[PDB]
């Protein structure tokens, strides 16, 4: 794992069965948790939906852990590790995605795919509504040999008030590597530029690994 | 529109935990007297390594007996068709999201699926193939912003006993504007039965009638 | 032990968002005609601020006609009785939770009953008193560790149209070792027959009869 | 209102699975530090046959360290005061819901608590007693409706390793009008300091400080 690596991804999915393909590029250092990319719609444009029900599909790698915990994703590479997701919406509508993640030289590649389901018409994804993510804390521990990772968060709205969701994530490395304790992970995922129908978007993620109070 | 002997044609394509599969089927039956039956075949990702069982419910509530006195949905989405969605998430976790667009060509239904399984753990019953069968089921059916919803949640029973739960939510959106119904019932039951060692082929059939409940 | 005309009494005491509340209860019914009736008397909290219909179906499996292919977890349970615990998830975030403890004097059952609801938003059908009914439903019974469990998702009508939707999860436990069922159902319609202005006294009706799903009905 | 120490006293009634209990408690802490301590009696009910931890969580936002860039929803709430509902919904179905009505006598807050849990099944980590502790969690904070609330998923550690998951959902409501916060967090960790043999004795501390996460 180097101080500078690239990433290269194609999301290939459907909401309420309409599909649609994103492919995006992008930079980033693991060990300052920090990344960003330039996202393209491929097919199924313009999406009818809001984007930002994608963004955190589009890496654990990118989150900076201290030395006192254990980083499970640094250790997965070369080989890699995959990930899967149900994203639960307040008000019924579903995602799963998995993220099929391997590296070439210094490229993390991505194999994404994404399906959402019972989405209302009148709802704000539907509807557009959406303005940005909340930072969250990702609540990870072990089950079963592997790590699991759950985050209830929120989307704030148009006019103000917020629209939860619940993540339920599991990530599987390729190979055995050592387990952690149960940590926290603090998210800020931020959309900084996008064109009028979001077939172009420059995203970018802010992740730190803590173990909670004392600090 | 409805005839009373149709035919229906399929393909799956989707993923349990990442592993994507695809399924083919052939079948036939009888709209209005709420019977069907269909043979499977995988086509890509065999042999299957999850329990057949998650898949059969998402192989249409056009077969479903449906009284004069409670509004068909279904039966008057044809021509033109309708498609559904549904969310089914079990008690361990593991959902799977699920979409099937149903059109007509002549007196056969045709299913495009998608499936999308995920969060099943190694340990379970899923992937670890102890599922026997759906058991009988009653689904509640009622309309929500100008579509028909359904929801059902019910069990597979396991092998050594004991039921594993799951709560099925789906979305019906008929193409054409048709008639919506009142609160009322499809009660349910899917079978499989035959099937290869692998599933690789796979008889299933499923009984449906609607109703009120008990009366006032 | 169980008479074809049976009587029943009950109390409940309980509160809805932190406000407590007491109501008592006399009735009667048919076990094996899976009826019974009741009239409720509000004794303490009123006027109750919330809709009376969260309340109905806290208000005994007991009362249902169970086909004699179908094994009666209930009705095997006297003459000691049984107990049941409940929490009632609607789809606004508000929870009840019940208990109830089910003992037999003669010919009456008495019911010691506990409700708690919280998180209903003061926006919501309950705090405004918009519900009409709940819809028929078909329970799903189920056995877990040697115990009885009870799953039914059902629905209230609105009274501007709409339903608002709720998940039952019931753990029945008789109080004596009693024969498991299999994995049965058993269909439901619970009425408010009569009223008061306040919901002060409320008369009450239940019908339920048991079944296996299809074939058949 | 509110002095850099203050004092605690409470009463809890309720029961588990149908069997009543009671619990009163004195404790003190000091509000701007986020930081309390109290010892709890068990008074009626006892010896308690399920997990003491279950309760700790419903055993006062305003011992949480508020910066000055994030509105306190609780200080600005006395001497009026407060209360809260929550539902506590653990993974394998056993559910709590419990209120506290919070009030102000001089120095003392006074915590009036109902607590109810069912459907915790007899093999569980509550009913076998088998939790550890929580661990340290971070609760997010939200208006909705003009009142407070606040989610949290969080787990208790068990005996044989593993976790046992729980989700909280909480409703803050003012006595008075008072300014309502931004989304923010806080985070919480919960110890049982000491307790004896069947916990008829409990000594409990919690630590909290808000926050508006990343970067910080």
């Amino acid at each position: 794992i180097k101080p500078d690596m690239k990433i290269k991804l194609r999301m290939e999915g459907a909401v309420n069965g309409h599909p649609f393909a994103i492919e995006g590029v992008g930079l980033g250092k693991p060990f300052e948790g920090k990344q960003s990319m330039d996202l393209k719609v491929k097919e199924g444009g313009p999406l009818p939906f809001a984007y930002d029900i994608l963004t955190t599909v589009f890496n654990r790698v990118f989150a900076k852990y201290p030395e006192n915990i254990v980083d499970y994703f640094k250790q997965s590479f070369p080989e890699g590790y995959s990930w899967e997701r149900s994203m639960n919406y307040e008000d019924g509508g579903i995602c799963n995605a998995t993220n099929d993640i391997t590296l070439d030289g210094d490229c993390y590649i991505y194999e994404i795919r994404f399906d959402g389901v019972n989405f209302p018409a009148n709802g704000p994804v539907m509807q557009k509504r959406t303005v940005k993510w909340e930072p969250s804390t990702e609540k990870l521990y072990v089950r079963d040999g592997v790590l699991k990772g759950d985050v209830n968060t929120a989307l704030s709205l148009e006019g103000g008030g917020h629209y939860r969701c619940d993540f339920k994530t599991t990530y599987k490395a390729k190979k055995v590597v050592q387990l952690p304790d149960y940590h926290f992970v603090d998210h800020h995922i931020e959309i900084k530029s996008h064109d009028k129908d979001y077939s172009n978007v420059n995203l970018h993620e802010h992740a730190e690994a803590h173990s909670g109070l004392p600090r």
